[PDB]
């Protein structure tokens, strides 16, 4: 408040608006989001926003995660102060600019989200919001970072009846069913993601073919990434691979480390 330098907002939605931000004391760059009360659907703990929460369990130590720093609480909202890298640009974005990525490019990106998804599972955290938007791009360093844990969980073993985050991105048994288990159903979202990644959209828009699960490419994509994203896309939860599978695919050998990712491919 004192504390904190306020910039430029950087964005608003269903998370509630996003200020870029410096931390007055040092200087260190922030991202600044509020929320109104009303608008928080969940709760946990004094009672925070679940965010909180998700996000106090998942930013100790260093992660692929954007960490938070700090939280106040306002009379009718929330405060969050959140890790800012500089400069930063969403896949979404950057998708929308550079069309489908090189596999090279996308083997990197998605191997970074898949260590953020297991430290975040490993923290007891479920983000249930995986895609393009929630994932910003350090464009120095080359680091991803997961961002938006406003649709999240704790992670647990049973059944989820619940859903707030993005649609085309949610599996069929929760299109069906409105029933999924966390990590069968964060695998099916990290196989629309790399979809996304490697063709430059993602790849069912309506309830039919999300159900109908049948993936045409539009891009060409090698066959050993055609394989993995179907079987993070495999209809039968039970049928999806686990992260450790996933890492151990093919496709995923040889990963380029962070830095070496924006030298070659992001400058
Ligand atoms: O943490 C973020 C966020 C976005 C939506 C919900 O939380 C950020 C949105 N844009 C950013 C830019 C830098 C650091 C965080 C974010």
């Amino acid at each position: 408040e004192s504390q904190y330098q306020v910039g430029p907002l950087l964005g608003s939605g269903g998370f509630g608006s996003v200020y870029s931000g410096i931390r007055v004391s040092d200087n260190l760059p922030v991202a600044i989001k509020h929320v109104e009360k009303d608008r928080i659907s969940d709760w946990g703990e004094t009672r925070v926003p679940m965010e909180v929460v998700l996000l106090k369990k998942v930013s100790s130590g260093f992660s692929g995660v954007i960490r938070l720093l700090d939280w106040f609480e306002r009379p009718d909202s929330f405060v969050l102060i959140l890790e800012r890298p500089e400069p930063v640009q969403d896949l979404f974005d950057f998708i929308t600019e550079r069309g489908a990525l090189q596999e090279e490019l996308a083997r990197s990106f998605f191997w970074q989200v898949l260590e953020a998804v297991r430290h975040c599972h490993n923290c007891g955290v479920l983000h249930r919001d995986i895609k393009d938007e929630n994932i910003l791009i350090d464009l120095n360093r080359g680091e991803l970072k997961l961002i938006d844990f406003g649709s999240g969980a704790l992670l647990k073993d049973t059944v989820y009846t619940d859903f707030d985050g993005t649609r085309v991105y949610s599996p069929p048994e929760w299109i069906r069913y409105h029933r999924y288990h966390g990590r069968s159903a964060a695998v099916w979202s990290l196989g629309i993601l790399l979809y996304d990644m490697v063709c430059g959209d993602i790849p069912f828009e309506h309830d039919e073919e999300i159900i109908r699960g049948q993936v045409f490419f539009r891009q060409r994509v090698s066959s050993e990434c055609q394989h993995l994203i179907r079987w993070c896309l495999a209809l039968r939860p039970s049928d999806r691979p686990t992260f450790e599978e996933i890492q151990n695919h093919p496709w995923m050998q040889d990963v380029l480390l962070p830095q070496e990712t924006a030298e070659i491919h992001l400058h």
